[PDB]
């Protein structure tokens, strides 16, 4: 057997809100959308979004995504999402930082998920 | 820019126990292990594992993994993982089921993460 690819599952109290953000704000498309569960895709990467009732879940939910052209992606998203990660109430993103494991930025979505985008 | 691949993050109260399960039980290899965060890999799929305080989080954490040779993978893991999914006192897996979107089994790890393995079409 061969494991070929993987799909992170983001969590949200409000899945509809999360879907609108990921598609309309960040440029993903809908794979499917239900009240309790949805999927969005951009390029080779699919993310699922699952309903929860406890905010602790999204506040502890994370995913990593590999990117060719991290600067370009940051340039796109930094226009439509706050770059004040600590102070913004809405979704926000960090700057690109050179971490020991790689160059990346983190984005916090409206549900509270923390998704890291790392240069490949 | 191009989004090329993704890495799910499983959660655990005990990251070391989670790493031991995914490697010794399920045949993933260690990528890196820290006290509060770890990475394991099999074939083209990496999973991260992150420490959390509350059991509610792993009990609500999921991931999906695409597989070529789902029956073989299931056969392998059935050698060492319970197939009584409804007993939540230990890790276990469902049978392979034909869902509307694909053929898949689900595996619940010791921490409580539910990871679905779906056959490629």
């Amino acid at each position: 057997a061969k494991l070929t690819s993987a799909v992170p599952v983001l969590t949200a109290r409000d899945v509809a809100e999360a879907v609108e953000f990921w598609t309309d704000r960040l440029g993903f498309s809908r794979v499917f959308v239900e009240d309790d569960f949805a999927g969005v895709v951009r390029d080779d990467v699919t993310l699922f979004i699952s309903a929860v009732q406890d905010q602790v879940v999204p506040d502890n939910t994370q995913a990593w995504v590999w990117v060719r052209g991290l600067d370009e992606l940051y340039a796109e998203w930094s226009e439509v999402v706050s770059t004040n990660f600590r102070d913004a109430s809405g979704p926000a993103m960090t700057e690109i930082v050179e971490q020991p494991w790689g160059r990346e930025f983190a984005l916090r979505d409206p549900a509270g998920n923390c998704v890291h985008f790392v240069a490949e």
